[PDB]
Parts: C-alpha cells; structure tokens; sequence
C-alpha cells in the first residue's frame, strides 16, 4: 500500500562532522493528497522525543544544529555537527492527511 | 475525490416532531476509514460541532440529538425538534490514516 | 473554545475587480499551531476546498485565488473575480498537536 | 504539559500467560478535548507496527491474541496468550484531535 524506506538504517559519525538521514516514500500521490514528515530520537531513559515537525520546523528547545528540508515524498534530517549526546536511534514518520469533504447542507426551519 | 450526498436539502418541521437527515459518502477505501461529523449553523452564529466521529455529542448538545450508522452512510436524528434547533445542518466526512514509520537509524559514535 | 470572526460578511464585486476576505482567530496557545483552510460552497454544489495550510492552493484552483498570514490571522485574495467564483466563502481553523510516546516496555521472555 | 505514563517498563512472561500494559496521560481536559491511544510493537528487522487504533481496534493481520480497552485517559493492550514471537518494546501513542472551529462564512456575489 505505502512503504517507507529510510536511508540510512546505520551511522557512524565524529564529533563536529554533519550528519544526514533520508526518508522515501512510495505513497500513491492522486487527489492521499498531502504527506507530511516527523522526525524523533529515541534515547535511553526518556520517552521518544520530536526533533522536525512538517519536514522543515524544529520543536521548542532542541538545539539548532537539527535541521530539515525536502519535497514531496523525500525528506532529509540534517545535523550540521554531531554532538555526543546525539546517540540514539532516529526514525521518520509520515502522516497523510486528507481535506475534509463536506455535504451540501440541510436547512431546518420550523412553523 | 469523494461525493458526499447529504438528503433532504431542506426540513419544515412542526415543533415537537422528530426530524432526520442523512448523509453517504462515495469513498483505495480498505487503507481508509472514514469518520463523520455533524456541525449546524445557526441564524447569527458560526457554525458549531454537533456530534463527532458518527454518535459522540459536544458539549452541551441535547441528548435530542444522536447518531447512528456505519461505513460511508450515517444518520443524526433530532427526537423532539425545538426552536432553538433552526439552522442550517451539515455533515463532514474525516479520512484518517493510521502513522507510517521508517526504520530505526542507529546513531553511534566511533 | 475558539471564536473565529470571517470579514466581510459579503461581498458585491464587480467583474474583473479584486476582492480580499479577512479571517481571524481567537486561540495553550503554545503547544498549540494553528491552520487556516479556505473553502467555497458554489450555488448548486457542496463546499469544496479552495485554499489548504494558509497557503497552498487545491488542484485545479486557479492561480487568481492566493492567501497570506501568520498566527491567527489570515487573508483569502481574489485577484480578478470572475463570475465562476459566486459563492459562500469559509475559513476553517485546524488546531493539530504533535503526537506524544511513552516510554517502551521491553516484553521478554524468561 | 502533557504527560505520558507507561506500566510497566518492562515484562517477563511466560508462553501461553496473559499479559498486560497500561498508559496512562495527564492531559488537562478541557472543551485538548478527545484524546485517542494507539499501540505498536518494534522488532528488529521490522519497521515498527500497528497493533492497536484508537483504544479498540485492531489492525488488519495482527493475530487475535491483542486487545485493547479503556476510557478517559486511561488505556490497556491485553495479550490473551503470549506467544514467542511477541518479544519486542510495546509503545503507546497519544493522538490529541480537536475539532475544527468555523467562521461565519462570505458571500461572495458579481453584478
């Protein structure tokens, strides 16, 4: 139906040098009709935490060296240096949403 | 797309008889399920949510008003209609899609 | 709740001048971002969308439609009215929520 | 200000015994206004799955042995029987909707 390929599953990376991770997806584009990218970081000890919201905007006190960008199904999380706390394991997901469809309406007056 | 017919256009209803409108939807409809909300608008006001999700009242809707139905067809019914029911009803079809994930990217430091 | 005020309550436009309908919110307003969808409902039609997220026009839109804002504040452009674009104009404000995990729990077997 | 408790962290069952995981949310209802649960499972080698949508349902081709119940923002998936293959970290996921508020809407007419 959909499949989501996410590149690389593994990195190796030195403290100061960037960092990127790609996301691809093979939804059927018609009309869903927009998808849109997250990205968190699951780390020991904390509960999953959100890094890029909408392919492009960071959430409140993640530290700026996260970034991301992309267009239509390929998304990429970019870290412009690697710290060493930033260990852990990285995933996109991808929401699709749909516009809503409306009736055309029913008036209903009394006597 | 997707068609939503939504049946009968208009209701005169004498105070104190029920009242019933419904609503079918023309949703590849298995990697879909689709939700219906009823919202009325009212003389002077914005429109406001009526029931959620096919049978789920708002805050502070009458318990006249309920729903029913399954799939792409749902039903609400006004059991008593009152004056301050006047307005322009409408229903809204809501396609979720549960959460895709990629795999995990293991990030270590060597 | 939510208040949304939509300017001007109408519009009497003459054909091939611009028109400009203003919408504006009320919305804990931080862990909180809001949307702004524009939909039109032509004589004879059920509303359909004509603007999504602010900013990005429906397929088949034609480009006379824009939109521009920021916050709770948004504003749907008609460059050109054309007769094609009679109709009843809505805002509609999306209030999304980024998700929320807990922690796993690691099911073994012993 | 909105905060996710899972129960436990950690399970060890044996073959064929019921097990179960709670998540419980402290979101100040209010009017976000209707919260919903969702339960996936990670196994290596597998992107993460779906098991559980909305409190209740189950997703297609996840074997019977999952459940799921509960109400407000207090929620359980039920395992009847574990089997094996189960092992893996169970995850629940709050989804907080909320209805869209409307404007009053403009008539636009031409001479």
């Amino acid at each position: 139906d959909v499949v989501m390929t996410q590149t690389p599953l593994s990195l190796s990376v030195t403290p100061g040098e960037p960092a990127s991770i790609s996301c691809r997806s093979t939804q059927s584009l018609l009309d869903g009709v927009n998808p849109s990218f997250d990205w968190y970081v699951q780390k020991p000890g904390q509960s999953p935490q959100l890094l890029i919201h909408r392919g492009f905007y960071r959430a409140s006190g993640v530290p700026d060296r996260f970034s991301g960008s992309g267009s239509g199904t390929d998304f990429t999380l970019r870290i412009s240096r690697v710290e060493a706390e930033d260990v852990g394991v990285y995933y996109c997901m991808q929401r699709i949403e749909f516009p809503l469809t409306f009736g055309g309406g029913t008036k209903v007056e009394i006597k």
